This record gives C-alpha cells, sequence and structure tokens, in this order.
C-alpha cells in the first residue's frame, strides 16, 4: 500500500490498497485529483491551475439516465481512454486486484453522480466487459468511501440489472466477489426476491435478469429453499428515465 492520502474535491480519501500511480507521486502527503477528469498531480497549486483549464464539470460519455440529483454516464473505455484510465487508478486504491487496469478498451464504465450547484460529483461506478463469455454484467463496482453505507452500492447494482433487462439477458457479477461485493449483492438479491413475494426460480430469473444460481444461493441464505419435483419453487431506478442502446 503506497498512497496515504487522496484529495478529491471536498474529500480526503484513505486508500485501502496499493495503486500503481507514478512512483514519484506515491511518497507525497497528499495525492491531488481533479474531481471532474480524475487527473492526478503532486500539489494543490497545480490542481488550482488545472481547474482553470479543465472544462468538464462532469464525467465524459453520454448521460444515459437522470432522475432528480442522480445521473449515470455511459463511458466507452476506448473512446475516453485517459478518464477511464484515471478512474481505474483510483478504483484500485479500494480493490484488492484490478486486472488490466491499464487497458480500458475492453470495458464500458457506468459512473454515478450526485448533482448540486457546484457540479456533478462522482459517487461510484461499475464497469462491464463489452464481450463476456461468462455473462458478467459487472466487472468492478465501487462506492467511494465518503458515500458508502447509504444505499448507493445497491443503486449501482440495480442499474447493472436494468441494463441486462434491456439486453434481454441474465447477468452476474464477475467472480471472485470481494466480501463487500457479496454483502451488497446478497442484500440486493434478497430485497428483489422478497419484493417478488407461487413462482418458479426460472420466472424470477426472467423478471429480474438475476442468474438462477444467484437466486438459489439467496433463497438458501434466506432459508426459503423448496425443491419440488426437480424444481426450486417459492433510491430506485425508474426504467422510463433510462436511455440505453446495447
Ligand atoms: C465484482 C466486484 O467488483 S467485487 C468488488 C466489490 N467492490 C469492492 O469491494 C470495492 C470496495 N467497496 C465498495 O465500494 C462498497 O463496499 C460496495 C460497492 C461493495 C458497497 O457500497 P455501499 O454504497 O456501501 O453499499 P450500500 O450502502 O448499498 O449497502 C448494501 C448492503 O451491503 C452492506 N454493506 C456494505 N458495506 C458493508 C460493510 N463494510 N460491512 C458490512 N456490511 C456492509 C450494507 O449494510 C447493505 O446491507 P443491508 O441492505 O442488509 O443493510
Ligand atoms: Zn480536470
Amino acid at each position: 500500500k503506497n498512497i496515504e492520502c487522496i484529495e478529491l474535491g471536498r474529500h480526503r480519501l484513505k486508500p485501502w490498497y496499493f495503486s500503481p500511480y507514478p512512483q514519484e507521486l506515491t511518497t507525497l502527503p497528499v495525492l491531488y485529483l481533479c474531481e471532474f477528469c480524475l487527473k492526478y498531480g503532486r500539489s494543490l497549486k497545480c490542481l488550482q491551475r488545472h481547474l482553470t483549464k479543465c472544462d468538464l464539470r462532469h464525467p465524459p460519455g453520454n448521460e444515459i439516465y437522470r432522475k432528480g440529483t442522480i445521473s449515470f454516464f455511459e463511458i466507452d473505455g476506448r473512446k475516453n481512454k485517459s478518464y477511464s484510465q484515471n478512474l481505474c487508478l483510483l478504483a484500485k486504491c479500494f480493490l484488492d486486484h484490478k486486472t488490466l487496469y491499464y487497458d480500458t478498451d475492453p470495458f464500458l464504465f457506468y459512473v454515478m453522480t450526485e448533482y448540486d450547484c457546484k457540479g456533478f460529483h462522482i459517487v461510484g461506478y461499475f464497469s462491464k466487459e463489452k464481450e463476456s463469455t461468462e455473462d458478467y454484467n459487472v466487472a468492478c463496482i465501487l462506492t467511494l468511501p465518503p458515500y458508502q453505507r447509504r444505499g448507493y452500492g445497491k443503486l449501482l447494482i440495480e442499474f447493472s440489472y436494468e441494463l441486462s433487462k434491456v439486453e434481454g439477458k441474465t447477468g452476474t457479477p464477475e467472480k471472485p466477489l470481494s466480501d463487500l461485493g457479496l454483502l451488497s449483492y446478497r442484500s440486493y438479491w434478497s430485497q428483489t426476491i422478497l419484493e417478488i413475494l407461487q413462482i418458479t426460480i426460472n420466472e424470477i430469473s426472467e423478471i429480474t435478469s438475476i442468474k438462477k444460481e444467484d437466486v438459489i444461493s439467496t433463497l438458501q441464505y434466506l432459508n426459503l429453499i423448496n425443491y419440488y419435483k426437480g424444481q426450486y419453487i417459492l433510491l430506485r431506478i425508474d426504467s422510463k428515465c433510462l436511455h440505453f442502446t446495447p
């Protein structure tokens, strides 16, 4: 673990893990990040100078969802390489591993923001492989620490499933899940399935885009397993505001 402190807009962030930022930036008291383009540098003065030329004020890509103060921006990792590359460097501060951190081409990124009079503030994101042989509808998911324990993680997961629905597919997060990932998914899966509550798990899976194995591990967790004749038997996203084209 190499970076002790990150400043991102109004927040001080405390990394959990090593992230391969330039080695000369890993021995500083504070690594300064532009909160809009996620550019990193060695001092507050260069940041203030930067903020003078930095146009953005939100993430790149297209604003495919907006409801109240919450937006989602869809960002092609190939079309917006330096932003996505900067996002991955930050994300790795809170991820145990991040495979292919340096190559953002294979991925889409869904960045969730909170809007106020100062701009669109990055709250968290999830990535997704453009092509997955394993039907992984999320590769990495993150809520930045200042926003954690507030329902944002479950909102990101819900949005990931809304995308799968439009694609007419079931999806599942990339494995292995971190323990924080599993706690979040378990909670989202549980609330979704109870909300549905006779129905078959095939029907649950078709309605929610959740893989059957995930519905089963969840009913197991909820002590709601009922195996009958070969068969298992039992902050929100408004999908009208979603404008997504697979
Ligand atoms: C596929 C992958 O990427 S695996 C990688 C998973 N991501 C990471 O580990 C990155 C670091 N962690 C994070 O960014 C966050 O912890 C996330 C995204 C996993 C969860 O974000 P949050 O915004 O805190 O989630 P949210 O507030 O919606 O909580 C969801 C559920 O998880 C539980 N949870 C979240 N964090 C914790 C924690 N540290 N300890 C115990 N439970 C937790 C919540 O209590 C909630 O459960 P409940 O509905 O039963 O009350
Ligand atoms: Zn910037």
